[PDB]
């Protein structure tokens, strides 16, 4: 019925449903009900969706950011199979003409009926672009394969998707009662409060009286706060914080003012706090929900009768340019002054205009609101900035939103993490951006899948758990095949859970071999084969890990003991030879943040047309310190490299050669050149993006080379030079660059060129990684908590300076790094 659905979510997202109904709670009753039908209207629109469109759900293209190709190509219901000599120029459709042409000869007797599957993967090519503007044509371009595709008609399609079936007149001052405590502590306490409107204060921050750390503490208090109750924004937070004092802090504890059908809060409130690290605004306004051993203040919020927010309707009838581009009181009267004109000629200014409105006086509001409901939208990028906790009423926050929709699915794609982490600073449940966020994972499979492990991966920590959980089941009512699909995913990694936990306890007793023959038997049970086999990569749902090579798999030496898990696959061939890794008890968020850093770097350098060739590798946490990390197969550390063992191929007089050796010998005669500069190129790029990201512990150990050349970075525990981190040059790269030459400028300088011309597009897309890490501030990752990791940012791309004048100061650091270099 219903309750197996329900049973089902409960399993999936790791919260039974019966929870969400045990808290009596009217807004977590309206978010399901009302997110319920609105995903649910999704669903019926997806299952009455053209058979092209479907594929547009379900497998969205991946296109890249005249010379011919050997492609084969079968259809769907044959081994049997064609190759044909095509343009790397020519669409789709000219490629499954061909396909049918060879079929209506060989078989002796239309284009337009059907879609190119990617063997053995979720991936389709169609539609009017070029072969190598697909990602995957253009992979394997480059690795040299030949494309391996399949004719699928348009009647099976729709098999496919048929079968995934479902107010001003108080003018006193703002104020409450402080009545008591029940908590724990080693003196007097203090708890002071303040009324914040995001970041910045509506008034200063009111103490209460020191009282002795007598149980369940009593106050009985007035607090009154210096600002009148008609000037309280819609999005006025009421933030505490209990410490004691002879700086000791304790808890801390936010609600919003306004409850969520826009009524002022009145009247007795038991808040449970959080402990600390003393005010806390960005933090969480719903209440610890450990009620048994959470410190807990309970106050007044006095009645002063039902008195709602005013209804938008009532709101809206309520030396220039050289400053606009932290500015002073008369900057900032000026700005505020010529309001009307910012609407008329600089809307993209809109940002600086909303940081100098007085949100503490209700006019100013009204006045701003005004011209923000008549204000045109703006460019992605400022709409990024608009959804920072800087800008937290909800006219702001919903027209970020409505200048956000024209994002491509694509760029909602390249932002999804940074989205998600801004759903913690939403102070309701009902909001446009979890509404938009679902719509839109919903109207795209991969946006959903992403989407679904995002917040399952934070379902262990109380504060988002409530939001996450609901968010996710909204999602399952509006796609119960993906549940099911994710259902399958989540059971793998259950399996892999109680697999690693097999092999460190093994690991510590006995020796190498004998936990691997032992987690070889542990995987070969049904319960396990079944479970492990026959899935899609949450890594990448395109990815298809369909049998479990169990002799292949093994765990790596690292304290962690991460699993090797190699999967194959008949249909796919040598695509379907994958790897991924299962790593438990460190927290991948660091990694995953890092990696998507420098896929969007690639992202920006290739449009601008430059390939540096850089190894963007799946990493996406799952669960509590668990996640997945992709296998970049063919490939070694510099350190496995340079050890430079006998009877191997790169036999080496001088370290230095051990890498050019290793090259030659996977590269043989002719295609050497083709993998230094494959080399070269990446190692510019990872160059590059290490020193803008202030990567610091870079040795041998955590530096692969792809057989190719290509060469990535691994282990991302330390960033934004959290130990100033200058800019890495490595003799035994440099050598590699060199062609192996004591001296050659001209291949060196090349490199420098392209270095050069790498650190030149990111400082001007500088704006974007500015307000990206701004927004991924709401994470709480350990290493990016305040301004000076922003700052870091901000100085390692010199993006107050002029374009000459940081080219400049980049070739100072370049110039020190080679000094470095022995
Ligand atoms: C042939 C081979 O081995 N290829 C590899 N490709 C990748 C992507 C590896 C990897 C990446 C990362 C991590 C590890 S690991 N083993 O340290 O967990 C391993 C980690 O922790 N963060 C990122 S290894």
């Amino acid at each position: 019925v219903k309750k197996l659905i329900n049973s089902q979510i409960s399993l999936l997202i790791g919260k039974g449903l019966h929870e969400f109904d045990s808290l009596r709670d009217p807004e977590v009753n309206d978010f399901r009900t009302k997110m319920r039908q609105f995903c649910e209207e999704a669903a019926a629109h997806r299952q009455q969706l053209g058979w092209v469109e479907w594929l547009q759900y379900s497998f969205p293209l991946q296109l890249e950011p005249n010379r011919a190709l050997l492609v084969n190509v079968k259809f769907e219901g044959s081994e049997e199979s064609f190759t044909f000599q095509v343009s790397t120029k020519d669409m789709p459709l000219a490629l499954m003409a061909c396909a049918l042409r060879k079929k209506a000869t060989v078989f002796r007797q239309q284009p337009e009926e059907y879609a190119l599957q990617v063997n053995g993967r979720h991936e389709y090519l169609y539609g009017n672009y070029p072969l190598c503007h697909f990602q995957y044509i253009c992979s394997c371009l480059h690795s040299g394969l030949t494309p391996h595709l399949t004719m699928v008609h348009s009647s099976s399609i729709l098999a496919m998707r048929d079968e995934q079936s479902n107010l001003w007149s108080l003018e006193q001052p703002f104020s409450i009662e402080l009545i008591e405590g029940r908590k724990v502590n080693a003196m007097k306490l203090v708890v002071q409060a303040g009324l914040f409107h995001g970041n910045e204060m509506l008034c200063k921050t009111v103490s209460s009286s020191e009282v002795n750390v007598c149980s369940e503490p009593v106050w009985k208090q007035r607090l009154e706060f210096d600002i009148s109750v008609c000037d309280l924004p819609r999005m006025a937070r009421l933030c505490f914080a209990l410490y004691a004092v002879v700086d000791c802090p304790i808890a801390w504890a936010n609600l919003m003012l306004f409850d969520y059908k826009d009524q002022l809060k009145t009247g007795e409130r038991c808040l449970y706090m959080w402990p600390s690290v003393l005010l806390n605004p960005a933090g969480t306004v719903r209440g610890n929900p450990n009620t048994e051993s959470a410190a807990a203040l309970v106050i007044y919020l006095p009645e002063v009768a039902p008195v709602y927010f005013p209804a938008l309707e009532k709101i809206l009838e309520l030396l220039r340019e050289i400053l606009e581009r932290e500015l002073y009181e008369h900057e900032k009267d000026l700005v505020w002054k010529m309001r009307h004109e910012v609407q008329e000629h600089f809307p993209e200014a809109l940002a600086r205009l909303l940081l100098v409105t007085k949100w503490n006086k209700h006019e100013d509001v009204a006045q701003m609101l005004y011209l923000l409901c008549s204000w045109p939208e703006l460019p992605v990028l400022s709409a990024l900035e608009l959804l920072d906790f800087s800008f937290p009423d909800c006219y702001v926050g919903s027209f970020a939103i409505k200048s956000l929709r024209k994002l491509t699915d694509d760029e909602l794609f390249q932002y999804l993490l940074q989205l998600v982490q801004v759903l913690k600073y939403e102070s309701y449940l009902d909001c446009e951006l979890t509404k938009f966020l679902l719509g839109r994972a919903l109207a795209n499979r991969k946006i959903g899948h992403f989407l679904f492990w995002h917040l399952r991966s934070e379902m262990h920590v109380p504060s988002v758990a409530l939001r996450f959980g609901l968010i996710m089941e909204a999602y399952c009512r509006g796609s119960t095949h993906h549940m099911k699909v994710l259902m399958k995913q989540g059971e793998a990694l259950s399996k892999l859970k109680a697999l690693n936990d097999f092999v460190k306890v093994s690991s510590q007793k006995t020796t190498k071999p004998q936990t691997k023959e032992m987690m070889h038997m542990c995987m070969r049970q049904e319960t396990y084969m079944e479970a492990l086999s026959h899935l899609q990569s949450p890594l990448d749902p395109s990815t298809l890990l369909e049998e479990v090579c169990v002799e292949q798999c093994t765990f790596m030496d690292s304290k962690m003991k991460p699993l090797w898990i190699m999967y194959s696959s008949e249909e796919a061939g040598s695509a379907g030879n994958v790897g991924i890794i299962f790593k438990n008890g460190d927290d991948l968020r660091q990694d995953m943040l890092t990696l998507q850093m420098i896929q969007l770097m690639d992202v920006l350098w290739k449009q601008e047309g430059l390939d540096l060739r850089m190894t963007p590798y799946g990493c996406l946490p799952t669960g509590d310190r668990t996640g997945l990390i992709e296998v970049v197969l063919h490939s070694d550390t510099i350190a496995n490299i340079q050890l430079n063992k006998s009877n191997m191929a790169a036999t080496a007089a001088f370290n230095k050669d051990a890498l050019l050796n290793w090259l030659k010998s996977k590269n043989p005669g002719e295609a050497l050149d083709r993998a230094i500069e494959e080399f070269t190129l990446s190692c510019a790029g990872y160059c590059v993006a290490t020193y803008v990201l202030g990567i610091g512990d870079r040795h041998s150990d955590n530096i692969m080379i792809r057989e190719s050349g290509q060469l990535f970075h691994i282990d991302f525990g330390h960033f934004l030079g959290n130990f100033r981190v200058p800019f890495i040059l490595t003799y035994d790269f440099v050598h590699v660059i060199q062609q192996g030459k004591t001296n050659n400028s001209e291949k060196f300088e090349r490199f420098r060129g392209y270095c050069e011309r790498a650190y030149t597009i990111l400082r001007r897309h500088g704006l974007l990684f500015l307000h990206l890490f701004a927004l991924m501030r709401a994470a709480g990752l350990p290493e990016l908590s305040c301004s000076k990791d922003i700052q870091y940012l901000k100085d390692s791309l010199a993006l107050g300076k002029t374009e000459e004048e940081a080219l400049k100061h980049f070739r100072v650091k370049f110039n020190e790094a080679l000094r470095e270099s022995w």
